[PDB]
């Protein structure tokens, strides 16, 4: 492993809000495969369930249109039609209470899921431990 081994105390059984602290945004997946945060808690795109494929490592898929978060090539997150090897993350505990993402396809660049303040995702080689930009707190829809 590359990265610690933190976990958080939550589970998978319902679908959650990812909201990230930065701006205060809430993580989005479009219906066109574009990825965002918004502020608006009445968006139908921000519910999405998490599941876990071996322990730490999860999908987070959009209950309304069923795409699955992914990181690319070039560090790009964006919606896939299916569940593939760059839609998997390493779901950690940080700081002792908020949840991160690290690409599991490229963890060893440490390439996190990241929400800028004015709502515009971070590109993989732009994130990095230390930001506020990758700090998650799961919510209830």
């Amino acid at each position: 492993h590359h990265h610690h081994f933190n976990l958080p105390p939550g589970n998978y059984k319902k679908p959650k809000l990812l909201y990230c602290s930065n701006g205060g945004h809430f993580l989005r997946i479009l219906p066109d495969g574009t990825v965002d945060g918004t502020r608006d808690r009445s968006d139908q795109h921000i519910q999405l369930q998490l599941s876990a494929e071996s322990v730490g490592e999860v999908y987070i898929k959009s209950t309304e249109t069923g795409q699955y978060l992914a990181m690319d090539t070039d560090g790009l997150l964006y919606g896939s039609q299916t569940p593939n090897e760059e839609a998997l993350f390493l779901e950690r505990l940080e700081e002792n209470h908020y949840n991160t993402y690290i690409s599991k396809k490229h963890a060893e660049k440490n390439w996190f899921v990241g929400l800028k303040k004015n709502g515009s995702c971070k590109r993989g080689p732009r994130t990095h431990y230390g930001q506020k930009a990758i700090l998650f707190l799961p919510l209830p829809v």
